[PDB]
């Protein structure tokens, strides 16, 4: 007959209220419910929960259903589950400030993340498609990191304290972000007998690319047999963007300041699963190795992310 | 001068010919390419190699982009590095048949692998939307089940030697696939005072259910406050399928035949990351623990997944 009244939301905005028992679990009465941060599913309703609101992640309404849709995209349905244990699991962790540059100090495993939030840190113009994915990097933008190192962490399946592929992680997360400006890419294919053909990428697809680390090889031209029986070509033509992101397998490279390179930043793989976030300033390389800075002139590394600024190119 | 001719491809179907020097390394000269399961992009071309079929996994031609695009549906830059990678990983891992049933043997943490694979071999009438998963697919039923494996991985964005969540990755697998026959799922919500909606899931959505492990607790009515200030309710009120998966949280459950459950079979977590694959045949209950069997009449056991026969159902 002792009954609470429970607000149940998937959200934060939208909120229904449930009466619930004392002589059943939450997971009987209602389903996977987590209250401040811990999963109270296999709990008895306490009196002292009455008013309180739980985060719901299955056995939803439709309406529930929908806004979750709406907030997240399609997300697989574990995908609330993971999201809420990552952002239990990950409130420890430390975001440190090194001469006003964030950077995710080293635990359980969590160096790709410095180097996959401290590379999306330098992205100038890039909003989020999916709504929960811009709130938190507002909210990380401002100074509290949780729910997007959670969210980055629970899109690309990553599991609390395992290493993972910084530029794996990079990539899966930029394809769910938008550019605000206008970009355009340009790859021309010909035959000098067949005939030309031209492919055109808009928006933060002509932003980055896959298989090339220099922006010499990346306009190189390319050659290969035709089917008439002669040579094929596939060269970059056209490009214009606001930066651009180039990545690669691990590959030595000697990093000079007294070049100046036209890079602003690179991400380094060392070997395991050990990542490093250099940047380039004040002709000095900064090396945010998780949280620790160190500062040298010319490196010699595994490079396998390089940021470079808006191209304004025509072949 | 010393030129080899390579053949190129991302779908071992469409390939074209590349002329290879010997002076530099295939990274440089055409990019990450794979032979013979091993990733080469670091060796300079040998003489031995000319007429040798590549597969290439970055700096594709447009032709190569769609055809991807085809055959593996939209996935990320990454992803060819790791099927390649992942298909070459699990190369040594053994599918055992005991009295006729395949079952993945136990190394490098693959037992969820068995608990999903095992499952998907009940799942009736069902195809895959993406080529390349229907292809591989064809091969694990016919006894070669290294592509699917590598295949599943490589989608679920699992690491070779890694433990991982059954109900993930055999959600995420059956959001690729699509039912060969058809299916229904109808809730109702109402409140007597405000009105019906009724809201109709049609294909393999009507045949995966998460949140619920019986088919009482998935038909039982849900009860909540309504906007009116009365009470709206959520009822299962038409429910027509081949089959039924229903999935939860490792939940503790006297599992016995003498009651003869309507379930066909059921996967467990044990606790870390292990998982055992059970199927009720004969009286029986057949647990299978990675190529691994034990028969018990009783099992009290933390059940995730929960397989049952075809539903012909009107509330
Ligand atoms: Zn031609
Ligand atoms: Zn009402």
């Amino acid at each position: 007959q002792l009954t609470i009244e429970v607000l149940v939301t998937v959200d934060g905005v939208n909120f229904r209220t449930v009466v619930l028992n004392n002589k059943n679990t939450y997971r009987s009465q209602l389903g996977c419910v987590f209250f401040n941060g811990a999963d109270i599913s296999d709990t008895i309703p306490d009196e002292k929960q009455n008013g309180h609101s739980l985060y719901l992640a299955d056995n939803l309404t439709a309406d529930e259903t929908k806004a979750l849709k709406e907030l997240y995209g399609p997300v697989d349905p574990t995908f609330l589950h993971r999201f809420y244990s990552l952002k239990a699991a990950v409130h420890g962790w430390k975001m440190v400030v090194c001469d006003k540059v964030r950077s995710l100090k080293l635990s359980d495993n969590n160096c790709y993340l410095n180097a996959v939030i401290m590379t999306l840190d330098l992205l100038k113009d890039i909003k989020f498609v999916i709504p929960a994915l811009q709130h938190a990097f507002m909210k990380h933008k401002g100074g509290d990191s949780t729910d997007f190192i959670a969210l980055i962490m629970a899109y690309g399946n990553c599991t609390f304290g395992a290493p993972d592929d910084a530029s794996r992680l990079l990539h899966t997360v930029l394809a769910k972000a938008e550019l605000c400006c206008s970009a355009r890419m340009v790859w021309r294919e010909w035959c000098n007998v067949c005939g030309i053909k031209d492919v055109v990428l808009q928006g933060l697809k002509a932003c980055c690319y896959v298989g090339v680390q220099t922006v010499e090889d990346l306009r190189a031209r390319m050659t290969y047999v035709c089917q008439c029986g002669g040579e094929r070509h596939r060269q970059l033509v056209e490009h214009t963007t606001p930066w651009l992101l180039l990545s690669g397998t691990p590959n030595e490279k000697l990093v000079t300041t007294s070049t100046a390179p036209d890079f602003v930043a690179f991400n380094v793989f060392q070997g395991v699963g050990h990542y490093v976030h250099a940047r380039l300033k004040g002709g000095l390389i900064l090396k945010f190795d998780s949280g620790t800075v160190s500062k040298t002139s010319d490196w010699k590394c595994k490079v396998t992310d390089v940021l470079f600024p808006g191209q304004k190119y025509s072949s």
